[PDB]
């Protein structure tokens, strides 16, 4: 599993950052920097802030990511 969630992972990175979301602030969306998960969205954290963003505001790509990467 933790295999296949890294190729995954590797895929997503591997696209153009024009097809991974941004935010307002521009911190990129990273799945590998998730910590913490709710069933609407994640949390990532931004220096002295925690971003949480909803599923839908991820490609279907990210949110698969966002929903089964382990913490
Ligand atoms: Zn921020």
């Amino acid at each position: 599993q933790g295999e296949n969630i890294s190729s995954l992972l590797r895929e997503l990175y591997a696209k153009p950052l024009s097809e991974r979301h941004v935010e307002s602030d521009g911190l990129i969306f990273d799945p590998a920097q998730i910590t913490s998960r709710t069933a609407n969205g994640v949390a990532v954290p931004h220096g002295d802030h925690y971003h949480f963003i909803p599923y839908s505001q991820l490609s279907p790509l990210e949110e698969k990511l966002a929903r089964i990467i382990p913490l």
